[PDB]
């Protein structure tokens, strides 16, 4: 998962054509580091998708314009448009961030 360092740098790179899956997180955040225990395979199993970072307090004006409430959240995007949002409070577990992703991507 490559770091997103600006505003400019996420604008374009959700514009991809081809889908964009971004983390919303923070460093000092143990549901954050949870999540990365757990979620290699499933960034593996969605290899052909384009998968960044972003931490929360270095780009605040991306969060709040993405209505990103909590952390960690997953949204992905494509073609600039974000089209599936998974709220901290249900990305406990790699069961919850896989039945997501298999719903936003059937």
């Amino acid at each position: 998962m490559q770091s997103i360092k600006s505003n400019e740098s996420f604008k374009s790179v959700i514009n991809s054509d081809t889908p964009v899956i971004v983390k919303f997180e923070a460093g000092w955040c143990p549901d954050c580091r949870a999540m990365d225990l757990w979620i290699d395979p499933i960034v593996e199993q969605y290899n052909d998708y384009q998968w960044y970072t972003v931490n929360r307090d270095e780009l605040e004006d991306v969060v709040v314009e993405n209505e990103v409430m909590g952390i960690p959240s997953l949204l992905v995007f494509k073609n600039g448009d974000k089209i599936a949002h998974l709220h901290s409070a249900n990305a406990k577990s790699p069961e919850q961030v896989e039945s997501f992703l298999a719903e936003t991507f059937k």
